[PDB]
């Protein structure tokens, strides 16, 4: 029993994390095979980061201007280019401890955990969300850049987030491993805020799923609904619209608890219309929304890594 | 900025974790040096449940009755003891990716991280607090034990948890690595329930700084407390008495944000009464208490946002 915000093990991740110098600026790079991915902005000063020119910034470094530390030992960097918002430095020396990985981009909604790091040195993990406006809701401090996000598949990390900045709100802004952003941000210092964020629908219905197999029942009702007049509901609460395909993927998650998925949606409805009376669930007074049905799943079963 | 629930990377331990098969029971060791640390009812049949007497389970044991399993590879025993609820599993080969470790027994209200595993296998990390009444809120099936908790300060693991067992409320029960329970409890299936459980203020009071250190004032209010008036107000909620130890404890917070510890109690006291009329501090609409001083400390700024 119990329902943790729960992690995947960060080990295959940190044993590639190095420390990447440029000037003054000191930040963390992902070592995988024969090259160290980090932000391009790693080139910057202030006033380059003002209004930077990369393709011109980085013209003008060589290889030595960059300090790739992993623990102790410097590597050797004999290359470097960019692919979007993100460098490559081609390094001497392939990462041993390199894990079976691939590049994927996630959508808003799914979860990852994220290693934290500081000075090419893993502080600490947790479990985030891709928000519906394309910030996740971290805990980072300078010299945070450049920590990735993650999700382990069976032997295989998927790296998905490259950290870069935050917004003034105090939420965190970053890329994929190909450097493209999430969300409408730029890496440079211009007036930049995130759009206003919405509850991910689908994933508090299987957090509410996740209650009742831990045995937490006061709110399930006799009623049911439908997705349109759930929608109806959904929008007016600032909740992402529920689609079939949601409803799909809640399937074996209502098969082992006997509620249909919009069963359960008639009890989310009346908790959206009534709160919830001085009563908690799962230890939460509000409605959680970064565990998806995956995750769930997952977490009420046992599987490993 | 952000406040995060945060484990600490568990990959030093992920490296420790192995799988310990004896007759039909299949759970989680722990392997450090030549030494596999793990639950000793894994040596209980369904008679023993209620009233094993490990002694005699154990001296029945040969070591090649235990198999270990450390990936892919078998790992000889070579030697195996009891130490209280822990059974030492002496092999035949060092771990050559054990860190530099300590066990240390922790109080109530500590925070840790635990790698849960299955088969000897990682599944996954989350934080956790040893709560008053000696038990974890943790997140546990069945194969879970032997799946430990952890601190990681500067490159050295302390291992302070070890998991054996779920209560009937669905919290977890377990020792430390000497194999001394935490609380009341042991390691058979006679009737046992955890103590009612109280909030850990002292935690409460340090989330309630580093909500100020990330710029939220509103709770604040212009009244102090006599220490004695916030224990008698804070035991109604059932709330743990705080302590001189823990006002100094406190200490570091109250310099950098320039608020009094006991002016902070008063704003808990505030909060208590009041509830939160619709907001939230750090993103939470309850009173968050699995953050420790230390916690707080480590994971913001070192300046406040006024
Ligand atoms: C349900 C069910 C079991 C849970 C356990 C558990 N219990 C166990 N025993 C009780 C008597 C033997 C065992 C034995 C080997 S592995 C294991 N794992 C641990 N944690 C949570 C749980 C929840
Ligand atoms: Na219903």
């Amino acid at each position: 029993s119990g329902f943790r915000k729960m992690a995947f093990p960060s080990g295959k991740v940190e044993g590639c994390m190095v420390q990447v110098t440029c000037g003054t600026t000191t930040l963390n790079g992902l070592w995988l095979d024969d090259v160290v991915y980090c932000p391009r902005h790693v080139i910057c000063t202030s006033e380059d980061m003002l209004n930077p020119n990369y393709e011109d910034l980085l013209i003008r470094k060589s290889n030595h201007n960059f300090l790739v530390q992993a623990g102790n030992v410097q590597l050797r960097v004999i290359g470097h280019s960019m692919q979007n918002c993100v460098l490559k430095l081609k390094v001497d020396t392939a990462n041993p401890k390199t894990p079976k990985y691939k590049f994927v981009r996630i959508q808003p909604g799914q979860t990852f955990s994220v290693l934290a790091c500081y000075n090419g040195s893993p502080s600490g993990v947790y479990q985030c969300a891709m928000r519906p406006n394309f910030t996740i809701k971290g805990s980072f401090l300078n010299g945070s850049c450049g920590s990735v996000g993650f999700n382990i598949d069976y032997d295989c990390v998927s790296f998905c987030y490259m950290h870069h900045m935050e917004l003034p709100t105090g939420v965190h802004a970053g890329t994929d491993l190909e450097g493209n952003f999430y969300g409408p941000f730029v890496d440079r210092q211009t007036a930049q805020a995130a759009g206003t964020d919405t509850t991910i629908t689908v994933n508090v219905l299987a957090w509410l799923y996740a209650a009742v197999i831990n045995g937490d029942r006061w709110f399930l009702n006799r009623f049911t609904t439908t997705l349109n007049d759930f929608n109806l509901v959904a929008m007016k609460y600032n909740y992402e619209p529920l689609t079939q395909d949601h409803v799909d993927i809640l399937g074996p998650l209502s098969a082992q608890t006997g509620i249909a998925v919009l069963d359960m949606c008639a009890s989310l409805k009346e908790l959206l219309q009534n709160g919830m009376n001085g009563r908690t669930i799962l230890g939460s007074a509000l409605l959680e929304d970064e565990f998806t049905p995956f995750d769930v799943v997952r977490q009420c079963s046992g599987v490993t890594f």
